[PDB]
This record gives C-alpha cells, structure tokens and sequence, in this order.
DNA sequence: CAAGGCACATGACAACGGTGTTCAGTGCCGCGTTGCCCGATACCCCCTACCCGTAGTTGACTGGCATCCGGGCGCCGGGTCGCC
C-alpha cells in the first residue's frame, strides 16, 4: 500500500515461476482434464459420490494451472500496456 | 210723412281638402352564419446504404515512468524511536 499504485501492483506480481515448454504443455493437460471433469459434472445423469467429487478435484486443479498462468504472463501483459501506454488513458 | 215691399249679406248650417295620425298587418331587408366543393398534407408501405457492434487474426516477442530540489514560513499534531 504506497504511491503510484503500479508499483504496488508489480510487487504484487511477485516472483512467479515462468513454465518451460513441458510445464505449460503439462499444465494445459490438466486443464482440459479439469474441463472434461467439469463437463462430466455438469451431466443430469448420475454420478457416484466419490467420482464426482475427484471430478470436481480435478477441475480446481485445472482452476489453479489457469491462475498458474495468468500469473505468469501477468509480465507479458504489463509489458503489451506500456507498448500502447501515453494515449489518454491510464 | 209712415208703413209695406224687394235686394245682398248674414248667423248659423255640413261636408269636402288635404293632410296627419293610427292602426294593424304584413312584409323587406339588413346584417349576423350553413352547407357544399377543391387543394394540399401527414402517414402507412416498400427498397437499399451505411453506421455500429461483435469476432477473429498463430515463428517468437515476460517489469515502466519520470520524477525532485532556491516557496517560506510557521504551526499543529502525531508519530517515532532513543533514553535511562
């Protein structure tokens, strides 16, 4: 909590691991597990207990691997604003 | 010389003259205002042209910006860390 809140926001970029080819493949693996686990979810059908609630572990997961690399590329993004920054908005 | 007999005019007499009222009736005609007939018009339709919102675009491309000093001047007031 300081001035020229940007510099607040890069801390709070903090130090996040940067994935190499085999970690997002991997990461984006278990996304779309999450996604299917989710689908199979969402099914009117019956699901046993225990299945569903593996599926919905799985989802989180995969919510968490989407954070992961949001965090991530959370660089990548500041780097693009500053590449269009100095137009009449903040 | 006085009395009796004839002309012209005379006290009224109505009835025309001419015109003024009045009745009484019926209109005459003043303006106000109705019933027409047209021209334009606002209000439905169809058509397409162009504005406005949404959705994609695959080598790679991973942290920014320039601040700010010569007020000046003092005070309040709180915080802030030493102090013994």
């Amino acid at each position: 909590a300081t001035a020229d809140p940007v510099k607040d926001y890069l801390k709070q970029i903090g130090k996040v691991p940067l994935l190499n080819a085999e970690q997002e493949v991997e990461l984006a693996k278990r996304i779309e597990a999450g996604l299917f686990a989710e689908d199979k979810l969402a099914n009117s059908d019956k699901l046993a207990p225990k299945l569903k609630r593996e599926l919905e572990i799985i989802a989180e997961d995969g919510r968490r691997a989407k954070n992961h690399l949001l965090e991530a590329n959370l660089r990548l993004v500041v780097s693009l604003a500053k590449r269009y920054t100095g137009r009449g908005m903040l």
